[PDB]
C-alpha cells in the first residue's frame, strides 16, 4: 500500500480507541496501528518521492516510524493490563504524532 | 551476516517451541529467534545479493524482520506471564512468517 | 542531539539504575535510556562521517542499536514487574552493549 493508506488507517483505529468501551477494542486498534506503522516504514512519503531511498531524510523518516512503534508498544502494554482510560491518554499522545508527521512529510 | 544459519535457527528454535515442556523453554527459543532476526537484519539474501542497500526490496526485507521482531515479542510477552500453549500457538504464527520470508527470499 | 550527547545519556542511565534504590529510578533510567538510543539511530559515528547512510557499515551500526533497544526492553520488563536486582543484573549486559559500541565507533 501506499503511505497515505498506512496514515489513513492509523487515523480510523486512533479514533476508534478515542471511542471504545472496553480494553478489546483498544488492543485490536493498536495492533492494527502497530501493523499499519510497519506497513508505513516501507513507503516513500510525497514530500520524499524525488529524494535518494539512501538520503538521511529517508532515515529519519523510518526511524520516526520506530519512535512511534515503540510508544504504540507502550499503550498497548497499558491496554492488555486492561487500563483503558490509561490507553486511551498513551493513544491521544500519539495522535499529536501522526498528525505532524502527517502536516510535514505530505 | 549470513542469512541461511540465522533461517536455520529460527527452524531450529520454532522446532524447541513446539516440543518444550515449560515457558523456560519457549522463553530461551524466542530470544535466540530475536536474536537471530535481528542478525539477519544485516545480511544480504542471494535473491538480492544483486541489489543497493537502499533499494525498495532491501528496505521490504529489513522491515519484515522487524514485523518477525514485533511476532516474537508477542510470544515472548505471552511466554514470560505463563500461558505455555497460547505462546506456542503464536510461535505457529511464526513458522508461517519464517517460512514464507523464506522461500520468497531465497 | 548528537551521537556523543546520546552516548553520555546511556552512560549516566547506565550508573542511575546501577546505584538505584526502588524500581521507580530504574525505569526512568531504561526508559531515558530507551529515548536516547531511539535517537541515536539517526545520528553519524564520527568513524562513518562520510560513508553513506545506506552503507553496510552504517546498518549494522542501526541494527546494533536495534539490539540495544531489545536488551532496554528487557531490562524494563524486568524492572516493571517489581524485580529491582535482576533488571541492575540485566542493566550490567546493558554496560557490555554500550561500551562495545562506543568503542567500535568512537
Ligand atoms: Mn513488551
Ligand atoms: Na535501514
Amino acid at each position: 500500500a501506499d503511505w497515505e493508506d498506512n496514515m489513513e488507517t492509523l487515523n480510523d483505529n486512533l479514533k476508534v480507541i478515542e471511542k471504545a468501551d472496553n480494553a478489546a477494542q483498544v488492543k485490536d486498534a493498536l495492533t492494527k496501528m502497530r501493523a499499519a506503522a510497519l506497513d508505513a516504514k516501507k513507503a516513500t512519503p510525497p514530500k520524499l518521492e524525488d529524494k535518494s531511498p539512501a538520503s538521511p531524510e529517508m532515515i529519519d523518516f523510518r526511524v520516526g516510524f520506530d519512535i512511534l512503534l515503540w510508544q504504540i508498544h507502550d499503550a498497548l502494554c497499558l491496554a492488555n493490563e486492561g487500563k483503558v482510560k490509561e490507553a486511551q491518554a498513551a493513544a491521544e499522545q500519539l495522535k499529536t504524532t501522526v498528525n505532524a508527521h502527517w502536516q510535514k512529510y505530505r
